[PDB]
């Protein structure tokens, strides 16, 4: 069918993750991003992939990884799940819900509860509906979901830590010239 009704939300802008497990470079994951959607919370993960503030995601670790779930990184303040920070403060609210955890790939924030976004961010890696509602999802992975698999399946601790340091050992923005529709999959 043409689906014409089954548009989902519009690719504004990407950015791309060079991810590395340990000393070893992996692969490129880019990242589409619905800034007509939730723009603040686009503008703020596109601002830390830049640096462009004097902080951000270049380094940063994916702290926590759970197989047949997601990857979470952005603390680049503590690396541990206990810092970061957005553009805007500490803390922000949740712009909306208006797009929810589809399927593997989509990208949304971590939180500690209510209005308390910051830079933490996950990558599912299936469909996570039980967060619909409670995270703001901003982007769905369009390209490199076979690098996400490689972090997915690193082997981790009982803390979920993977045991050797994975890192976005280079990020940014690539710009879309013309905006684009994905499917809400
Ligand atoms: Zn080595
Ligand atoms: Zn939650």
């Amino acid at each position: 069918a043409m689906d014409e009704k089954k548009k989902g939300p519009k690719v504004t802008v990407k950015v791309y993750f060079d991810l590395r497990i340990g000393d070893e470079d992996i692969g490129r994951v880019v990242i589409g991003l619905f800034g007509k959607t939730v723009p603040k919370t686009v503008d703020n993960f596109v601002a830390l992939a830049t640096g462009e503030k004097g902080f951000g995601y270049k380094d940063s670790k994916f702290h926590r990884v759970i197989k047949d779930f997601m990857i979470q990184g952005g603390d680049f303040t503590r690396g541990d799940g206990t810092g970061g920070k957005s553009i805007y403060g500490e803390r922000f609210p949740d712009e909306n819900f208006k797009l929810k955890h589809y399927g593997p790939g989509w990208v949304s924030m971590a939180n500690a509860g209510k209005d308390t976004n910051g830079s933490q961010f996950f990558i599912t890696t299936v469909k996570t509906a039980w967060l619909d509602g409670k995270h703001v999802v901003f982007g769905k992975v369009l390209e490199g979901m076979e690098v996400v698999r490689k972090v997915e399946t690193t082997k981790t601790d009982g803390r979920d830590k993977p045991l050797k340091d994975v890192t976005i050992a280079d990020c940014g923005k690539i710009e879309v010239e013309k905006p684009f529709a994905i499917a809400k999959e």
